[PDB]
């Protein structure tokens, strides 16, 4: 329909995800957490709603976000999941905070809808 964010906003967010993916600090966040391959079997006992950068990109490409703020909601979910599972001051979480700060700066430059 016409309820997903329009192309200019979609493309700006896709650019921001591309940019974040060039940060080496994004490496833990590039793909969904696989608790078997990573041997962290309790992951889904703590994490109800997993999120990662590829999933955000896929949702952008599927025109599934209704507002730019919903993209930020998913990004914050991704990093808060790490804070809960790995810990607020764990290396992975702090790498998440670093990419989150960069993402926020790009999201401040989102073009207006109209």
């Amino acid at each position: 329909g016409a309820m997903g964010i329009p192309q200019h906003q979609q493309k700006h967010a896709l650019m921001a995800i591309k940019a974040v993916k060039r940060l080496k600090d994004a490496r833990p966040f590039l793909q969904p957490v696989d608790p078997v391959a990573l041997n962290i079997p309790l992951y889904f006992n703590f994490i109800k709603r997993p999120m990662d950068l590829q999933t955000i990109e896929r949702k952008l490409n599927a025109n599934a976000y209704e507002t730019p703020e919903q993209i930020t909601e998913d990004f914050n979910l991704m990093v808060e999941n790490s804070a809960k599972f790995n810990g607020p001051t764990a290396v992975i979480t702090q790498m998440g905070r670093n990419i989150q700060a960069a993402f926020e700066k790009h999201m401040l430059n989102m073009p207006a809808k109209d």
